[PDB]
């Protein structure tokens, strides 16, 4: 079995987190927990039973809080599927996450290969 340090997560891992920021408009909804009050949509949590997002993403990764590095791509697609989940297929935001997980997907592979 393979032992994770999390500093070696935290490095390896880093850049593909920052691919996900660095596209603007794009992360921007997915920046910060989904605020249902603030953005108008109280019906969230009635659909989102598990709320993710880049900051809690960015936190664990930070502060040494995985135990092995799928556990990250776990949450990036919760964070994914929520958006896909709450948003029509047409509209802004499942667009924006279409995006991010395009980027996500290319990133991942050769960093998951090289972690082992
Ligand atoms: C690639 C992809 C595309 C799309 N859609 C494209 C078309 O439009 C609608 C959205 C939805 C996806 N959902 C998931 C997904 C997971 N994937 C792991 C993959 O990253 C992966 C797998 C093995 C090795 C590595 Cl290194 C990485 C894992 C857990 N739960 C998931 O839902 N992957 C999706």
């Amino acid at each position: 079995k393979k032992i994770f340090k999390p500093e070696e997560l935290r490095q390896a891992l880093m850049p593909t987190l920052e691919a996900l920021y660095r596209q603007d408009p794009e992360s921007l909804p997915f920046r910060q927990p989904v605020d249902p009050q603030l953005l108008g949509i109280p019906d969230y949590f009635d659909i989102v039973k598990n709320p993710m997002d880049l900051s809690t993403i960015k936190r664990k990764l930070d502060t040494g809080q995985y135990q092995e590095p799928w556990q990250y791509v776990d949450d990036v697609w919760l964070m994914f599927n929520n958006a896909w989940l709450y948003n029509r297929k047409t509209s802004r935001v499942y667009k924006f996450c279409s995006k991010l997980a395009e980027v996500f997907e290319q990133e991942i592979d050769p960093v998951m290969q090289s972690l082992g």
